[PDB]
């Protein structure tokens, strides 16, 4: 399962961006947003279909989309941040 949560302060300034785009339901800059993620990686504490979504967090000097990616749930307070391209997953603690 997830390696635990990740204090929002522990995340980059481009990580909050997505959380703001999920909270403000856009508008999103990157093309990565407004899509489901049926935990096809089976790495996330899923169970149901359409209970997940993708929202890659922008990144500076990111030649590409960057291995970074946010994966939100169907319930607020469930935004996994790989940071290694669907490799790892650490929820986001906005409180932290």
């Amino acid at each position: 399962d997830v390696s635990g949560t990740v204090c929002l302060s522990a995340l980059p300034p481009e990580a909050t961006d997505t959380l703001n785009l999920i909270a403000s339901d856009g508008p999103f800059p990157y093309s990565q947003d407004g899509v489901v993620f049926q935990n096809r990686e089976s790495v996330l504490p899923t169970q149901s279909y359409g209970y997940y979504h993708e929202y890659t967090v922008i990144t500076p000097g990111a030649r590409t989309r960057g291995t970074r990616r946010i994966i939100t749930g169907e319930a607020t307070q469930e935004d996994y941040y790989t940071g290694d391209h669907y490799a790892t997953f650490s929820l986001i603690d906005q409180t932290c």
